[PDB]
């Protein structure tokens, strides 16, 4: 995990002999206001404080702009924020970076055209195909006002944390292990998305290096029996569901512990390395494959023959294991990369695990009270989405972590001992269901705790236009536990269930929880704590990816500057207009 | 100033022996109503009536056609109106001019299918790529109804508005004074833009010869005397805000005012030439730019050691000076191409003088009760914008031209002897601030009748795209008249001021006053009397120039019947599909 | 270094200066361990080192100073290690990438992904390893992947443990370094305009987005006013100014006046003028590149300048009608020397021919040699010789020629009095001998402008570039909607028969500066005769070098994906990315369109 700075930029009137000294301090200060307020609510998927860097000076000419550059460069910013109060020139003052984004945010005082500048280098930004963000707060603040208003915060931070999602992701690779599984679209796997997009690489690895790695002891061995001694402590294997002549003996389903715990091993050191692999000899494997995603093919080949991807899939999403708490590692199932990125994107813009799942099924109303006697009454009156993974889920998605006595999804940084405690209590591992995968395994059980804010995201590919995504804010249900019992044991009681009812809108594919899911472009989504719909229509921007489908409302899409030369009716349009003009910033 | 024609083109049944002989009149008398009503309605910046050519015969078949194409050629012909009350032929019929546009109106009567001689005509206007209004009346008309329709009238005056505009621009100039002013968009100019949409050339000067022309004598001297005189007996000094030691003496201010008249003339004598000039043996420099508008670059290096601009700008956009009431000159402050076109736009569906405006300030409500005390009602009920020229603007912009007591501005021919003296004596004209122009001058102060309706308007770049287009229809605001002085003194209150509220309409960026200011493109905005926004959308429509934000009902909206091909549910998104794809007139 | 209140003021010596750009050096080796990489460890980083030697000991900065060069931190075997090196490479400013092996590498996972810099590699041809196997793989992957590099693969085998670098290799990675080099020098810098538009002339309708997309450049403008205003105002170091009015009293020969009777200057305004051009020099010079004695001055806006790696001055016509044209200055400014010492010129454009100014800019970043600024005026057909002088021409003069002559001003030293082993050539600044600085000079006399053309007076400059030396004339035109095109020609500058010379000369403009210039005839498309070549320009102005650099401009060109509508080259020179080839080998214009058109610039 690389630190992306953002770089504040002030801007100043150049005028001497009075004017640019008098604006001086004032303009300094909205840079410090904002290098502070990110620096001080935004923090790396490692934990760390957000880092800044202001311009080496003020920027009222050129010259100061290319100092400006020149600093930046290297010192690996990902976006700009100019700052100002006053009226600077533009063209002579504007980053002309078009490889990150770029904000401005003009001060709405009157003593000096703030505002002014906003707009006129914002036009010299539409003019150049430089994308910018523009930032101007609802209400006149008084010069020597030093706080950042709420409107004004609120788009910085929306800006940031879109802009740092960029900068994580780039030059970092996405991993496959396997390829292609079972025919998804997803995992057949685009390098031109990841490249062009994303600025990302591609890794790959056959399975078979996990055979390999395991017949050659290709991993820590002090660390598979501290593993080992902490899953049988921690981990409860659940009900086997299998026919009689397929049930396992103990013997066999301890061998496959072992080997699931192995694998997990194997998957993390090949994803980020691991020095420990180095010490033992085995000096190149050692430095993994730099991915900041990843993704397992798993059927059929593998899971045909071995124990399934469940456990190392859960462990990896999930914020700790046998050797404490700590960051996740997004990872996809059955390496559908597209629901990988879309895990991705979640994370580095909430620093929370991220739920894979298949949209499994949708209950209507009618179809709960004919299968179960129930009338669905609050959230789930409008019925509801069955989210469910064939066999792995990041163990946060319990929503055993707790604020405000709600569940949430935390950065690993606010877990509590107790919070994880009651994440393992509540899921156990049934083991694989050996129709479907004769290699066996261990699934992940458990089920989401209701009242959860959540979002479903998914990317899709559109042939000859690129990615599009989708975005779906809603809340996880708690059932009659009757209820639960009847859907659950008539679906997959085997695996992980998040209920999931989306808001609904009245426009667009949200007028009816049924539209949503049959408007949904894959079979998976990625399922984040929190309502981050917003965020992601920024970062989407950012990206020059369309939104085919949310259900944010329209005042808080956020968006650079330019698309409204695009249109302002028809956001939407206006929206496919300015990415496929655009295209993606690395093309 | 030249006199674009409209060409009336009467389409006629070509069977003989009854049917066209039958027709004849009914048909040669709708092009005749037609050209009536424009000419007796209409007029051009020079205040003669609107001209307009019927087809030398009715249009049956090609040879009349050709006759028609052969006649409207040689009579510059700027678009083309048909009228039938029959069946016409069509293909064989139609005007095939691509560089015009075209209308049919089509007798709304029983007798005869002249409705179905209309949408045939489009069809193939469609399928041909030769944009084309329709004009169908709403109600069934007797054959022998001589009459046209109030819905007919307002079409056909739209249009014939709307074409003579562009009939009007092609072929003349922008002429740039200086170039880049302090590194605004609109003043870094674009001929591709020019030359593409309005058929337009480019003229350039540098500012060097303002100077060469004022040390050389290259201007009236009799006129200089006759202005000196007519200044100082009309144009008021306003209060010098200046710091103690900027403030210039007594002497010193009185040479700049001779100079500043200097600058005047020089700037009309370039946009338009002066016979006068080859009189005194400057022959070469008399004959002009042939400029229809102009900008003047100013800041920095011009205003940095001589007397700004503001002068010039205003007057040049005011109907008078010491010569006596006169068409404006469309000119623009900081050479903002952009704007002055924007202006030009105004102008010539107007021919009224137009406002050059910084928008400076978005006042919310809440920022005005904290700042003020008032709680604003009416129109001002729901927030404002302070628009405000950095030292420029047409007199005419005060609104002391009444209609039916109320404020206007007014085409020059209708002006009164009392409403120009009014002009004058509410305006002032402040030194300029020398913090921001060391080289003085004085700037133009007054505050702008409120009540008065407005439109806002801008015309932006969009990279890849092309100009696009935003309209704002809105009122003047009155302010309480400590509310004003508070706000005003607050912001540069040397300058001119007007209060503007856009009518909100719950679609798009007209939910709320601060939407619009943040979805304005530039800052700067031409401002014309009267709600014109309709005429701007058709002429958009006509120079392929889409329409990224407007508050234009839709009813009113009325574009070649070819737009409603790209769709007739997304306007917006149609519009940017049409204009992409049939370019611009003269690619 | 900071303003004692806000913000930046020149370090100095001066405020924008020559930057540093750096090759980046990426050593590719096989990943397997158990014995091979190790192996290979040592050869590898060694062709590494090598090329960093080859380009930091051969190549020079615009300043003088040795090209610097980065290694990747580690020896490249998988990604994570491309990941260390980009990472390196990201904050090291590096402008282009140059990747050697001489083994099997694993492509994908060892490329570089900078889509928005050149990148070579170079596969030592040897038999043990397969060097040229991942040569041509990683390359296949760029081609794939749409990044453009160049493949560098010596035609001989090559026995491991040989650690000299072919001499065909050389070639071709001090090819791509210049080229490579250009690209990096010109990024992020600015074009400054003074003026805008100068009598209705193309180039001079500047656009900005040529520079921002291809060069990576800004546009600075400033209205001609501001020399006005500096004049007035004294914003220029009048100790400087005394001691230039010394220097060009004593170094400056005033030249013969042409002038119709009446339009004759007197002394008195003669020498008034010539304090005016002096201080226009200082004036063009501190704008472009901004003065730390501005600031010391009380200047300190003034004194930063406007970050101008190349400039324009439209003089015509509003300027020049009333004051000195710019014809000292431009001169000046292109020339490598004044009263401060010998010293880089300032890349300059007359009468604002920004793209002359981007053709000029090229050749100065390929060469480090100062640009001829030429109005491509006349061509001499034999005919039209013998007809005119009853000389009949040969050598290379033989078919004809083109009379090269800029409008008033020219760089000194393309008076070609510098030498080289008994030939006329044009030099960096830092190989300038005293002698030569001073042959220059006497060279080269300043008549009064001629008033017809320019009422406000100024003094042209006056020479004739020695013939026979090897030069490229060169041009930039804009084509809507396709954008840039480039246009060379190789030749010789002319010695003509003295009477010769002087018959066609005073019936041009004898006033002005002269090359007589031959280009090389190919029997291929323009350059099938003299006449064709101008007939084939594609303005009224060129940009001349000396040297023959061609090929170099071709690398350039195909790097900022610029095509080239016209070139006299030999076809083996053309240097272009590997993935050029998959557009086409036998019509290489075709392909280098195709490939222009869909690749696009660097920075769109
Ligand atoms: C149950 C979990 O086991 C290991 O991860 C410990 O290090 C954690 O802190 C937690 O107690
Ligand atoms: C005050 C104005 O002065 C001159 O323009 C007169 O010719 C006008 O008619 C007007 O009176
Ligand atoms: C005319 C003189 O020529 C050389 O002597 C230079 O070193 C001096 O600086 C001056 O340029
Ligand atoms: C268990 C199932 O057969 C799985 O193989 C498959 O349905 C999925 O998980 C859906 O992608
Ligand atoms: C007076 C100001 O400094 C002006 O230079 C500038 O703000 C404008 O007029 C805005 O375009
Ligand atoms: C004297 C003429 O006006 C010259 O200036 C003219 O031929 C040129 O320089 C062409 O660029
Ligand atoms: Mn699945
Ligand atoms: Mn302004
Ligand atoms: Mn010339």
């Amino acid at each position: 995990i690389q630190h992306p700075r953002i770089g504040i930029r002030p801007t100043i009137d150049g005028r001497r002999q009075g004017v640019r000294e008098s604006l001086e301090v004032q303009t300094m200060n909205m840079a410090k206001s904002v290098a502070d307020l990110i620096s001080s609510t935004l923090k790396y998927p490692d934990g760390e404080p957000v880092e800044c860097v202001i311009s080496p000076s003020t920027i009222g000419r050129v010259p100061e702009a290319a100092a400006s550059h020149e600093l930046f460069k290297k010192s690996n910013v990902c976006a700009t924020i100019t700052v100002t109060p006053c009226w600077c020139y533009g063209s002579e003052t504007m980053d002309m970076s078009p490889d990150i984004p770029h904000a401005i945010w003009g001060f709405n005082g009157t003593e000096r055209p703030g505002a002014v500048y906003l707009a006129a280098v914002l036009a010299s930004h539409a003019q150049k195909g430089i994308p910018a963000f523009g930032i101007y707060g609802r209400d006149v603040q008084e010069a020597s006002d030093t706080d950042i208003p709420e409107d004004v915060k609120e788009k910085l931070l929306r800006y940031a944390r879109a802009a740092l999602a960029t900068g994580l992701m780039r030059d970092t690779a996405y991993l496959s292990m396997g390829s292609v599984s079972m025919g998804i679209g997803g995992s057949i796997v685009n390098p031109d998305f990841f490249q062009e997009y994303l600025g990302m690489r591609n890794e790959s690895v056959d399975m078979t290096e996990f055979t390999r790695r395991m017949d050659r002891g290709i991993y820590d061995p002090e660390e598979f029996e501290r593993a080992l001694k902490w899953v049988k402590e921690n981990v409860k294997e659940g009900f086997d569901h299998n026919r009689e002549d397929l049930v396992l003996s103990r013997e066999e389903k301890d061998r496959q512990w072992e080997f699931v715990i192995k694998m997990f091993m194997i998957g993390r050191d090949l994803m980020v390395g691991n020095p420990r692999l180095a010490e033992l000899g085995f000096e190149e494997e050692a430095v993994g494959h730099h991915a900041l995603v990843a993704g397992f093919q798993g059927q059929r080949q593998w899971t045909d023959h071995f124990p399934n991807g469940d456990f190392m899939e859960t462990f990896l999403n999930t914020q700790f294991d046998w050797n404490g708490i700590r960051k996740p590692f997004v990872f996809a199932t059955e390496n559908d990369s597209l629901n990988g990125v879309s895990m991705l994107f979640n994370y580095l813009l909430t620093n929370t695990p991220q739920i894979f799942a298949d949209v499994r099924t949708y209950w209507s109303p009618e179809a709960v009270k004919r299968v179960t006697g129930h009338t669905l009454e609050g959230r789930a009156a409008a019925g509801f989405l069955h989210l469910i993974n064939s066999g792995s889920c990041t163990l946060d998605g319990t929503g055993q972590a707790t604020r405000d006595g709600k569940p949430i999804m935390k950065p690993f940084w606010e877990l509590e001992e107790s919070e994880v405690q009651a994440m393992l209590e509540n899921t156990d591992f049934p083991p694989a269901n050996r129709e479907y995968f004769r290699g066996g395994g261990f699934s992940t059980r458990f089920l989401t705790k209701g009242d959860m804010p959540v979002t479903m995201v998914r990317l899709n590919l559109l042939k000859g236009v690129g990615p599009v995504l989708q975005i779906a804010e809603g809340y996880t249900l708690e059932l009659p536990e009757d209820v639960h019992h009847t859907l659950d044991n008539r679906t997959d009681p085997g695996w992980p269930t998040t209920w999931f009812a989306p808001r609904l809108t009245g426009k667009g594919a949200f007028k009816s929880v049924y539209d949503v899911m049959n408007n949904w472009g894959a079979n998976h989504g990625a399922i984040t704590y929190g309502h981050i719909g917003a965020d992601l229509i920024t970062l989407a921007s950012m990206l020059r990816i369309p939104v085919n489908m949310h259900n944010v409302p329209e005042e808080d899409i956020f968006r650079p500057k330019n698309w409204s030369l695009f249109g302002t009716e028809d956001l939407e349009s206006a929206d496919y207009r300015a990415c496929q003009l655009l295209g993606p910033l690395h093309k």
